[PDB]
């Protein structure tokens, strides 16, 4: 039903786009985030369509290139608008076996791929991404904003109102528990977490992906 | 066609609907579950909504509304107030807030406190609070100090708003110092939640406070 954009922070934006599947419509969230130099793009849209959308959005309102875009996994949802990034000379940036996957799975293929956990900055705004092990698939990474204490926990986090876990085909239903808590762990001053398919909240949303992993 | 979100274990924020001036606004109150009931911050935006929403309370929750507690006396935070009370609801608001719900043929609420208070139901702790006039010459938040998590109603404007929206009622000169009145009481609030747009950080109140030096 299109793309919408919603600010939560003085510089950061989230990105929804919709989908209907089966009986009602799902989103997936992405952010925006507005640095001095450019702005920085954490998952395309769900698509082409609305991550030109999304493009059309930034040049309107921040009136500043995207630097950069970084997908959280190899999944359509989060990186499917990856083809239409990389036509307007944007960098795609993954991690090593994001890009492995996305190879396999006949999806683009990233400009450069990281190894390591990273901590950089553009613009005055620093962002890191870290891995806290499989969960939702073998390679979802989070990207955190220390400054704004932001936590994009992607599909890796469901929303509290989420009553199971979805579709676990590529899951690692095994991992999953652990990850979460890594995250528990090394955000324990996250301020907001941000989900992919539901409404984003406080630390709440790690306990309650942790109780959906006791009670399958 | 009410909406009722979670955003912390223990709290949800419901949102009415109105398309005001060609636009659609949202209106967001507060639910909170407790040990020992649920508390209401705001009601429904008039009669059906909150017949909704108690009903959404009852079939969710599973648990009686222990108190409900509009933030000022417009109707989208009060409208519902008869809806609450003929299912034996207390509506407890400022002093205040009563003589002007008298004033604009709205309810008469049950009880009017005339000093900031700090009270606890079921384990959960809350605070009201009157920063001083702003969207309207009586509003107040409510705090979770707890979940540190802010609810101010139509006194702060979402990051998207680009002016001060409704100002009938407002009160514009004392607006600015009651947003440093909310900035200085709750400097680690994580989370705060505006009536008429999506919640954010703590940048929701230096937004307002700009949108009231660009006016
Ligand atoms: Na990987
Ligand atoms: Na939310
Ligand atoms: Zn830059
Ligand atoms: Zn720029
Ligand atoms: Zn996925
Ligand atoms: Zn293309
Ligand atoms: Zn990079
Ligand atoms: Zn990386
Ligand atoms: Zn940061
Ligand atoms: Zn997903
Ligand atoms: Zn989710
Ligand atoms: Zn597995
Ligand atoms: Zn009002
Ligand atoms: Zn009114
Ligand atoms: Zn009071
Ligand atoms: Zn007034
Ligand atoms: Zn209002
Ligand atoms: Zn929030």
């Amino acid at each position: 039903q299109q793309l919408e954009v919603t600010k939560i922070s003085s510089k950061v934006w989230i990105h929804t786009s919709y989908k209907t599947y089966h009986g009602t419509v799902v989103p997936s969230h992405g952010l925006i985030v507005s640095t001095k130099e450019g702005a920085v793009l954490i998952d395309t849209g769900w698509g082409k369509e609305p991550t030109e959308e999304l493009l059309t959005w930034i040049k309107t309102n921040l009136k500043q290139p995207v630097k950069v875009c970084v997908p959280t996994h190899w999944h359509d949802d989060k990186l499917g608008g990856m083809e239409a990034v990389q036509r307007q000379g944007v960098p795609v940036v993954t991690s090593e076996l994001t890009a492995i996957l996305a190879a396999e799975n006949s999806k683009g293929t990233p400009d450069v791929t990281f190894a390591t956990d990273t901590t950089f900055a553009i613009g005055g705004q620093q962002l890191e991404v870290y891995f806290p092990g499989g969960g939702h698939t073998a390679d979802n990474v989070v990207v955190y904003l220390p400054q704004q204490k932001i936590l994009f926990g992607g599909c890796l986090v469901k929303d509290l109102q989420a009553k199971n876990l979805g579709n676990t085909a590529d899951a690692d239903l095994k991992s999953w528990p652990l990850a979460i808590q890594r995250l528990q762990q090394r955000y324990p001053k996250a301020k907001v977490v941000v989900p992919s398919h539901g409404p984003w909240g406080d630390q709440s949303l790690l306990s309650h992906t942790l109780s959906l992993l006791q009670n399958q």
